[PDB]
């Protein structure tokens, strides 16, 4: 699993461990071992929600498989939690797209998954 | 809505209100109202277009519905315009891809669609 | 074609002449010519690839056409190869996704491809 997160809120503000937490917690969400999940956060962005400019996030979570009905639910309240938590950003400034992969897109190592 | 631009013009060269321009032209033109319209403009970027490093951008706009034909047609008179007038790119190097959504992959507020 | 590469190497390591052999080869690979192709490198990110933050990529590459099972087989050889050799990154801390678009949903120069 992929988990990318673009957000306007300074670099200073993302603590130390959010990148270990962020994987730790998509582990078990997903159910897939950490070693293949990536996150990726990208802070000091040049963006609006809304109009305005407070503090909000656009994210993404890609997967081969492990993406639904519930478990996007699932995951929304996990991390809409962490970004509130962690990075002070009220939940209704954040957009997280899914994509379910097929497993032929993905690239890993010299071949795909397929 | 979910408007995404990445682009090797300068920080300087992306004109003040260019982010609200974007909101209040895509609020119009995707008939969404502008609270759900979200814009990202990432310049300086270390990016080639036909192995030309001349201004150029590379583009994605997001939506639940609203995507098709004739409307992706539309939008990329109104948008390859607007980074025509306001950021001095040429439209014939610029891409933007489009996503039509499904409301169950996008969260917003502790939930999804 | 269009390739982005999201990676943690430092900018200074992304040697000038990069995205001038992304753009050849992948032109060579996907068969279409290099004016066609665009390619975009992000260095410097926070990222995180199996908990570890050595170097490591993210990357995606979309099209029209020239994806598929065995043509993404290819270029992940084609690009891991050049990720390892120009930026001294391991094969298995590189993820691509491939995205096969639509051409209506692809705009050049004021329309769509469709």
């Amino acid at each position: 699993p992929m988990f990318i997160v673009n957000t306007n809120v300074p670099r200073a503000s993302v603590p130390d461990g959010f990148l270990s937490e962020l994987t730790q917690q998509l582990a078990q969400a997903t159910g897939k071992p950490p070693q293949y999940i990536a996150v990726h956060v990208v802070p000091d962005q040049l963006m609006a929600f809304g109009g305005s400019s407070e503090p909000c996030a656009l994210c993404s979570l890609h997967s081969i498989g492990k993406i639904g009905g519930a478990q996007n639910r699932s995951y929304s309240k996990l991390l809409c939690g962490l970004l509130a938590e962690r990075l002070r950003i009220s939940p209704d400034r954040v957009y997280i797209n899914y994509y379910d992969m097929n497993a032929a897109n993905v690239a890993w190592n010299n071949s795909t998954f397929a």
